[PDB]
């Protein structure tokens, strides 16, 4: 699928986007790729931060749906006007579909001043689509209206780059074997984590903990976010493996940045981290392992701590995704992980995907 290879750009900390076109003739926009949301939504007014925006009056295929949408985030809020128009992805399959568009007419703390994107492509399911499940998401319009197979894969390469392969997989982007975890239910890309090790040390928690109340795969979130009760323990252990050097008790966020002279970065006082994921077969699991490199983000070389808490559940943000090629195999209701060809890896230890493991009572790990 060489046409689609390297079709993502970005800057550290500012997200991964793909170029799309909207309306007739096409208007070109950069659009953030987010697997943790389900609306396609673009700037539609001259917000000053925006390099460009969808100008509906210039498109003959635009059709008004005469309905509004209001999407608060955690911090990031937008409001827009629903319509539909002709959408296409230059570095994607050679098709065009009529999809839903939320013309963003007002927003607070959503756009990033200095970024080079103007929109968001929500790749999750109708169930979490705003205003409600009737608003069909982009990918579902894609598949229903063309021959494009019901699947996509992401390689996010941590100025950033990567690939979104729409409709398939490209073997050039990973090594070894793909391992697959079921999508527990189609709303977010929900999965079940069944064991967590730090440096190989289990945290011997109840595994219902690791998924309280969700575990999810989300390209639109920077961090590995862990549930309150899990975050606490994770922290204690990673803080314990790391006690060669002290650090502010607030830096284990969040609340500060940490620093070492460039090259002085203390890589190894940090443990690799492992999530075991439910496998395809009863009582079988597999693990994904990431480096401190993945969860220590460049912001003198000052890094942030990419793990954090959530009353939301686990969020396998880009901290996770950067180590792997992730295949969203909607057709078979499963997600696949393979070691990424582009992940950042030193010479002492690299990211890994391995199995099979035996693990009992995996069903018991799904919070209900
Ligand atoms: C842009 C940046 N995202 C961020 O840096 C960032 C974004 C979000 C955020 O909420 N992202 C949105 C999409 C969304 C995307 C962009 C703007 C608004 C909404 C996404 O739909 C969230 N999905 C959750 C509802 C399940 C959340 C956080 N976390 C709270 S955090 C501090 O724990 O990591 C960080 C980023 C950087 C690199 C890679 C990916 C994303
Ligand atoms: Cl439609």
């Amino acid at each position: 699928f060489v046409e689609m290879v390297d079709n993502l750009r970005g800057k550290s900390g500012q997200g991964y986007y793909v170029e799309m076109t909207v309306g007739s003739p096409p208007q070109t926009l950069n659009i953030l790729v987010d697997t943790g949301s389900s609306n396609f939504a673009v700037g539609a007014a001259p917000h000053p931060f925006l390099h460009r925006y969808y100008q509906r009056q210039l498109s003959s295929t635009y059709r008004d749906l005469r309905k509004g949408v209001y999407v608060p985030y955690t911090q990031g809020k937008w409001e827009g006007e629903l319509g539909t128009d002709l959408v296409s992805i230059p570095h994607g399959p050679n098709v065009t579909v009529r999809a839903n568009i939320a013309a963003i007419t007002e927003s607070d703390k959503f756009f990033i001043n200095g970024s080079n994107w103007e929109g968001i492509l929500g790749l999750a399911y109708a169930e979490i689509a705003r205003p409600d499940d009737s608003l069909e998401p982009f990918f579902d319009s894609l598949v229903k209206q063309t021959h494009v197979p019901n699947l996509f894969s992401l390689q996010l390469c941590g100025s950033v780059g990567g690939s979104m392969i729409i409709g398939g997989i490209d073997h050039s982007l990973y090594t070894g074997s793909l391992w697959y975890t079921p999508i527990r239910r189609e709303w977010y890309y929900e999965v079940i984590i069944v064991r967590v090790e730090i440096n190989g040390q289990d945290l011997k928690m109840d595994c219902k903990e690791y998924n309280y109340d969700k575990s999810i795969v989300d390209s639109g979130t920077t961090n590995l976010r862990l549930p309150k009760k899990v975050f606490e323990a994770a922290v204690k252990s990673i803080k314990a493996a790391s006690s060669t050097e002290k650090f502010p008790d607030g830096f284990w966020l969040g609340e500060q940045l940490v620093c070492w002279q460039a090259g002085t970065t203390p890589w190894n006082i940090f443990p690799v981290i492992s999530l075991y994921l439910m496998g395809e077969v009863t009582n079988q699991s597999f693990r994904i392992t990431i480096l401190p490199q993945q969860y220590l983000r460049p912001v003198d070389d000052c890094y942030k701590f990419a793990i954090s808490q959530s009353s939301t559940g686990t969020v396998m943000g880009a901290v996770i995704m950067e180590g792997f090629y992730v295949v969203f195999d909607r057709a078979r209701k499963r997600i696949g992980f393979a070691v990424s060809a582009c992940h950042v890896h030193d010479e002492f230890r690299t990211a890994a995907v391995e199995g099979p493991f035996v693990t009992l009572d995996m069903e018991d790990c799904g919070y209900n």
